[PDB]
């Protein structure tokens, strides 16, 4: 399999495939949750309280496409902070080779960074 810089995959809904997303902006938590840390991502998402019934974390609300609907994963917080962890089969990766869907977020054509979560008080002034 290839390998792009993630600075040059974007995400699409795998639905409506609207632009929604940066590689760049995904984040791994406890190694396997996939979240996205740009907040700008918000504008993208509706988020639902369908809390249902992960050790440092909390789940919030199910999130979905603002767009189409389609559901991309649910919120998780720790420590009174809301990142919304993504389902790797709702993203549609538009690498410079064309649009690839996978099934495995360990299989995406480029790496993941680990979650900084101290570095992540660059956002302190709010929440
Ligand atoms: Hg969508």
């Amino acid at each position: 399999r290839q390998q792009f810089p993630v600075e040059h995959v974007q995400l699409l809904c795998i639905n409506c495939m609207v632009a929604v997303g940066h590689g760049s902006d995904l984040r791994k938590v406890e190694g396997t949750h996939h979240v996205n840390v740009n907040p700008n991502f918000s504008n993208y998402y509706n988020v639902s309280r369908d809390p249902v019934v992960f050790k440092d974390w909390k789940p919030g609300g199910v999130i979905s496409c603002r767009n189409c609907g389609e559901v991309w994963g649910l919120q998780m917080i720790y420590k009174s902070v809301k990142l919304p962890v993504l389902k790797v089969r709702s993203m549609l990766l538009e690498t410079p080779q064309g649009r690839i869907q996978a099934k495995k977020w360990s299989r995406v054509p480029f790496s993941v960074p680990d979650f900084d979560f101290l570095q992540h008080c660059a956002e302190n002034l709010s929440d």
